[PDB]
């Protein structure tokens, strides 16, 4: 397969960007993966960022639905996507099929640990398992020096540094901070299914966390009692889980995370807290 | 610094991280790193491992001793002139105990996984693991565990896994019993019977000119001949361990018990 530097290279075939990446490795550019389901925002583009600043990086953007971690309602915007790609840069974007990627359908697949059962996974158990399978093969057929994940995804995160830690995968994991619309509603592929009002409402998500970081130099109870009385005080928001844990998801430095309905659209957030 | 590495010397490695950067170092020399993982206890079997990984031009041979849950060995290795030993602990190759692991698929629930329904996952998590430590360019396996060899292969192809599969024959005794440690454990009564499950095998592939089931029945035949062997299966699949096709190529696995002794054979079959 051909390979134009500072050009968006699309490749299909696992075996295709494999080679790409080795021959690139070899001669001395350091590969930075970027997961993505695509439909891309600026949210993508600020991992796509983080990885462009690696001194000698070829930046890797694979985009792939991955049936396994769910499927019909996600949404689908490759033009764009790509667009976005070559306006940011990039030289590598790997877009492979389901039958490349499954051609054996769901046979050796990857077991996370307890996390997988609990927080997002807890009403959907196999999710996490879907994430890891595709994230280790996605890992393997690139062989990136880095991979770079969202924080917005916290438990995601977590459960890929598991990953990598428990297969002694020879990558490095870059969490990067979410980014945020003006009010500070997290951004998400998601977001695009509130209508004005549920739009107007989701901004409490992240008001809470916030209130709640803020409210926690008087310890947990106040920080999640604050968070609780913000989304208590917003119409038609549908609260989840609101739940304070320690950093690695298992007292002094913690993570809140969040996950709300408002209709039909569910929203995910979280945030750093120091309690004290 | 990356760890020191003498060439021609046995080097005994127990951190992952520094077998890690000794191969990453090395491969980066023009050497190509060969992988024999072991459970120690080495005999003629494992050593015919060893010796399948230096044939390849310009190999290095990293053999991995590791019991998932000495010095006599690492004596014969370096008789054998491997340069790379790699003995970890438990601890170090699992520092965090059993998190995140392999599931297997299906096949690991048959034949072997009958009486052990979680053993290929432990062997294809330990696996993955020493793979990605070592990263070697070949990976070193005896036909001896057919089933192991295949899901391995299952393993590598599905995770997309850089590295090839490499089966080698079973080395045996004079009679044709496959060599095992647990050999050692038969009495002479037990040890005369145990030459069945091979004897059995050869006569099958032998016998199967005339097909499936006359190798088939060949196999029972002469484990039907042997007192004190309590044959756990005897099973032709194709050589991916699925159903067999109705001619072409397959493999016939047998699993027996000699006392509290479990024995395994298998053979390459090529029906009619
Ligand atoms: N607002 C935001 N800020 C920062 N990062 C964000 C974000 N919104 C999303 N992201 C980040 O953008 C990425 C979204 S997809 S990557 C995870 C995954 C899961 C399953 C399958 C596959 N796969 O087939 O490659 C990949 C996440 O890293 C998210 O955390
Ligand atoms: N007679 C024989 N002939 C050829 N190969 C033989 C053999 N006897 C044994 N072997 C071969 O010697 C190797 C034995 S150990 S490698 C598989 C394993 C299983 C569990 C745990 C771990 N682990 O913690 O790294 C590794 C196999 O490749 C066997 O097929």
């Amino acid at each position: 397969p051909a390979f134009h530097p500072g050009e968006l290279n699309v490749y299909s075939a696992p075996g295709d960007v494999a080679d790409v990446s080795r021959a690139l490795r070899l001669t001395g550019r350091r590969v930075m993966l970027v997961p993505t389901m695509g439909a891309l925002h600026e949210g993508h583009l600020a991992l796509v960022r983080a990885a462009k600043r690696v001194p000698g990086s070829v930046v890797v953007v694979s985009i792939f639905v991955n049936p396994m971690q769910f499927l019909d309602a996600y949404p689908r915007t490759p033009d764009d996507d790509l667009a976005q790609l070559r306006a940011e840069g990039v030289e590598i974007a790997f877009t492979p099929t389901t039958a490349a990627m499954y051609p054996d359908g769901l046979r050796t697949t990857v077991q996370p640990g307890p996390l997988a059962a609990e927080l997002e996974g807890g009403p959907r158990p196999t999710h996490f398992a879907g994430v890891l399978t595709v994230v280790l093969k996605l890992l393997q057929i690139v062989r990136p020096d880095r991979v770079f994940f969202g924080e917005k995804d916290y438990q995601q995160l977590v459960l890929i540094r598991q990953l990598v830690a428990d297969f002694n995968l020879d990558v490095a994991v870059v969490g990067v901070p979410t980014v945020r619309e003006a009010d500070g509603l997290a951004m998400s592929s998601r977001n695009r299914y509130l209508d004005p009002a549920q739009r107007a409402a989701a901004v409490a998500l992240s008001a809470a966390l916030t209130a709640a970081a803020h409210a926690a130099t008087a310890g947990a109870q106040a920080a999640l009692d604050a968070a609780r009385a913000v989304l208590d005080a917003a119409p038609g928001v549908a609260v989840d889980y609101l739940e304070l844990r320690d950093i690695g998801l298992g007292n002094g430095s913690g993570r809140l995370l969040v996950a709300a309905r408002l209709g039909t659209t569910r929203l995910l957030d979280n945030i750093a807290i120091e309690i004290g």
